Parts: C-alpha cells; sequence; structure tokens
C-alpha cells in the first residue's frame, strides 16, 4: 500500500509512453484541420469519458473553436443527430466499456456524411471502425479505475496544435476571460 | 385553512394566465418568432427560478429543427460563449426579479455586440426588458415566496406553436430523423 | 392570430383539469415522503426535463437537498445501485414515456426506496410502478405538450411545504443573503 | 518547429507526473482518503479548466460507492448548496490559478460553518489552499496557455486507487450493479 503512490504515477507515465508511441503526425494533423474547418464542434463522451469530452469542449472553446459538449445520450443526443450539419464535426470520446449512445452517435454522423473522429483505446474498437479520424490512447489503471491520463495528453497535443496554428483567435478568447 | 391551498394555487395560476394573455402584442409576438427563425443559432440562457423555462424553450427549439444551446449557469461557461458569438446568433435571457445579474450580463455582451436579444421577463421595464432588442413579458405572482413559471411556460408554448404553424416542414424533418435513428442505431 | 387565445385557453384548461384530478389526500402523502427523506432524487427527460429542474430548484431553496437528473445511462445506473431506503425518488414522465425515467423508479422500487410519479395518466406506466402518483394535463395545441399543468402541481407541493416548515425555507433565504 | 510538438507536449505532461509524485506526501493523501470515506455526503466544485477534473473525481467516488455531488458551474446552484450544508458533508474545492472565485468561496462557506474541506490545488499556498483542512497539490504547467490536468487527475487516480483498496466490497457491488443495470438496459 506505501507503493500506491508510486504505481499509480509509474503506471501513468506508461499510458503516455503508449500514448506517445501510437500518435502518427499524418493521424494528428488530420484531425486538427478537420477541427478548424467545421463550423461547428460536437464533443460526446459518457461515464468515465465525460472528463475528457469536457475537457475537449473547454479547450476548444476557450480557443474560438464554438463546440457543443454532451456528456449523456437519450433524447437530448437523438435531437442533436437529427439537426447535424454538414459543416458540423461530431468527436466521440469512447473506450472499453463502449457505451451505445457514443457509438451511435458516430454511426447516425457517419451515415449522414458528417466528419467523424474518435478519441478511443484501440484502433480497431468500435468507434474508430466508424470514424474518419482515430486517436488512440492508453486507460489502463493499477486496478479497475481506468486512467484518463492518454486521453486528456491527445487532448492537449489538439489544443496546442490548433493555438500555434490560429494564435490570433485564441489571444482574442483571452482577453475577454482576462477581464472577468 | 391549507384544505384551501389547491385552490389558491391552482386559481392563482389561471390569473397568472389570464394576465400574461392580456399582456401579449402580436406586433411582439410576430417580431419574437421572426427573429428566432432567422437565427443561423439561438442560446437561452436562465438560471435559478428562470432555468426551467430555459430548458423548456431550448427543447421546444431543438424539437422543432431551431438549433439551441441552453446555459443555466454563468461565469467562465457565459464569458467564453460571448467571446464567441456570431452575428447570426440570438441570445434569449429569461430573467425575472430578483435579476441574477449573469443573465443581464449575456444580454448585455450580446447587444454590446451587435447579437440579437431577446428578454422573457415579468416587466416591460425590468433590467433585462431595457437591454434586450425584443421583450415578452408574463405574469410570476407565486402564492407565497416561491413564483410561478406558468406565464414564463405559456409565452414559450404560444412560440413553440407559432414558429410550427410557420415551419411545419422543418418540424416534421426532426420527427422522422429522430424514428430512423432509432430504427437504424437503436437511438 | 387567434393562436394566443387557442395556446392560454388551452393552458387555463390544463390547469382546470389537473385541479379538477388533485386528491387532497395524494397530495398530502407525497408532502410527507418529500420532507420524510434524507436525499430527494427528481428524475425527468425529454419534454419531462424542464419540470424536474423547476421541482429541483423549489425544493432546495426550501431547504430539501435534491438531485435532478434529466438524462439516463451512467450517471442514473450508479444513482440506482447507490441508492439507499432514506431516499426518496421522484420521477416526471409523460406520454410518449421515455425508458429511462420509468426504469428509475422501478429500479428504486425494486430495491424498496419510496417512489413517487408525476405522470399524466393513473394507469401510465410510471404510475403503476410507484408508491405516490400525481395526475396532470398535458394537451398542447399542436402535436408538442403542455407542461403547465405539472409545473402547477410542483407549485402545490412548493406551497405546501413552505407552510409546512417555513423557518426552514427561511432559513436558506438567510444563509443565500449572508454568503 | 511545430513537428517538436508531440514531445514538447508528452514530455511536460511526464514532468507534471514526475513533480506531482514529489509533492506528494503519504499522510496528506491517508487524511484526504480517511475524509472522504466518513463523510455522509461529498461535494465536489472545480469551474473553468477545473471543471473536467470535478466531473472525474466525481464519477470515481460515484463509481466506488461514495455518494457524491459534481458542481461545474458557480451561482444560484452553488449558493443553495452552501446554504443547504450539514456538518458530516466534505466540501472538495478543485481550484488552480487563475482561481475563479466561485470555487474558493464555496470552500470559504464550508470552513467557516465548520464543514471538512480539501482543495485540490497547484500551490501549497494558493488562495483554496489556505482555507482548506486537506491540501493536495499537483503540477500544473502546459506547454502553452491551455494548462494540463494531468498532475491533478494522477491525485485523483490515486485517491480512487486507495478507496478501493479500502473498501474493495463495497466497489465491486457498485461495478457489479452497474454492469447488471447496464447488461438489463
Amino acid at each position: 500500500r506505501q507503493q500506491l503512490p508510486v504505481q499509480v504515477f509509474t503506471n501513468d507515465i506508461e499510458n503516455l509512453n503508449q500514448t506517445l508511441n501510437q500518435t502518427q503526425p499524418e493521424a494528428i494533423e488530420a484531425a486538427v484541420e478537420a477541427i478548424c474547418r467545421a463550423d461547428h464542434v460536437i464533443v460526446v463522451g459518457m461515464g468515465f469519458s465525460a472528463a475528457v469530452a469536457v475537457f475537449l469542449g473547454h479547450g476548444l472553446n476557450s480557443l474560438g473553436i464554438r463546440t457543443t459538449v454532451l456528456t449523456e445520450g437519450g433524447s437530448t443526443l437523438t435531437i442533436t443527430l437529427a439537426n447535424l450539419r454538414p459543416t458540423d464535426l461530431m468527436i466521440g470520446v469512447s473506450v472499453w466499456r463502449y457505451l451505445r449512445d457514443t457509438v451511435a452517435a458516430l454511426a447516425g454522423a457517419a451515415e449522414r456524411g458528417v466528419p467523424t473522429m474518435a478519441l478511443t483505446d484501440s484502433s480497431v474498437s468500435p468507434p474508430a471502425r466508424i470514424a474518419d479520424h482515430v486517436l488512440v490512447a492508453a486507460t489502463r489503471g493499477v486496478g479497475h479505475s481506468l486512467s484518463p491520463v492518454g486521453l486528456i495528453a491527445v487532448v492537449n497535443l489538439l489544443l496546442a496544435e490548433i493555438a500555434v496554428r490560429e494564435p490570433e483567435r485564441a489571444l482574442a478568447v483571452l482577453r475577454e476571460v482576462d477581464r472577468l
């Protein structure tokens, strides 16, 4: 039990390593261009994945990329799917166990020709098989509770890539939050 | 004594409906409906007591095919929302006594940026009414310190009824899509 | 041109019909259940979300600690797994009855947790499960229902709790001002 | 230039894990876990950048059988929560620079009323650290203006792992129940 802090932190370092290993410059560049070209971004993440979706929407919105975050399925998610536009981007955060509403949101968007992106735990997972853009992270926990550190690091990379691409837009939003 | 409370509560809400109907202006409803329909995106803000009304109005607009964001809290999320406003947005604030600052700040930030605004409020001369381009007023009187939202809710019922008659094909496409999403993806 | 009169007349009729269906015994038993609970969970989705939001706000503002859930799935399953016999589950559920609210009521009833339904029929799926049922009229002029009758029922519960426990209601105002 | 961003970003987060591990004190984690288990109810507050950390912590706690409310915005909802506090609650505030006042006021409000408080923060001398009974610090440095919650998330990972080992029976029952309800629905 006295080893539990070193085990936990060592494990999160391996999560970052497996994630860095599986990070592809081409996949990152294409995911970043899709985020920037969208007129509106929808991020869906439920259960364990909700915190990653909340982090990604905060980060996008903070950079001037208008984003809706949905952390529950049901009727609200169904009506969003019913109102999708070809200029939207649907990002699903979905890892094992794959909660069906997120996978269904990617499948519904894909069917309607709407660009899709999956932040997932395997390059052949159900959301990976559907989505146009796939980013993979390790999620291993020392016990049953998973760790979102690898998913959060992919979000950190995405935000850093956008901020370098469009610094004026990001600085402008920053000027308004600095005022509050 | 308190055996009279059901008659008092239900009669108070009937009187709120009568007073709200008496204050409704056809020109103002028509201008409010045209503003909602012309927007590329609608943001609805309501906090505390008003949050329920903002939730109902956003549910209604999204069901009719008008893409709508509902905010029931202020702060950094609202600041960032204001920072990202576009001239083709419509900001709807639901704000009644006591006027929680952040809903009024949401209307003010939109009006300062040249974004159309609308207030669903309790007086034609309240702080949000004085800021917004479009104003709709409802009676909110409760039998006690808990106000009643029935008046505000009836005004939203009227806006939803007016939009559904103007754009019934857009409303049906949503219903048809929701049915399709249940059939094909189990949603 | 006649839509404002039709919409407002329809909502007056929803209130009158809801008043006609209100049973003093049922209101009394429901207020006693809300006041007895250590914690209250209110579940309402889709059209019913606004009603759950209003009821949660009103109960919290009277000093009744309440959680509002307006979506199902994960948060709801975990909520059911953590339910205590001292909780009260209130489901706001009307036609078309979204499954997750009905499932929240069933899950609470199976676990021996007091339940209450705010619904549109004495024999609706949530009414058949719940210990306490309160029925409201929901007819809208269109295809889109009106929550006015359900909202009046909540106004009536709040009004009844406020008279029973006025010092707890005042204390919440006093804390809010102090804060 | 931009080709180095994956290495910069991922190295930055490894350094955050290393720096957070070094600042983690066993007596403070132990007292934090005992206070979370002793509470009859846990309230987690985290706004803006900190909202994701609050959401993760509330999920993890709830998933282990610790009944937790999560608030990611201030205003009237937070103010009414503060008005209804019990001595048996635990107030957890996730608050880092720029310290949004509503989270710091939630901690100040709870502490004034003698309600146990805990801060998940970025400095042992930050405004929320100076108010709270329990303080856990993590490194939050990002490669740019967007900070990184990786260090804070790893502190949460440690709290959840410590709770799971203390109360394994409760955690498994919630996991079974949760799996059984997901199977059902």
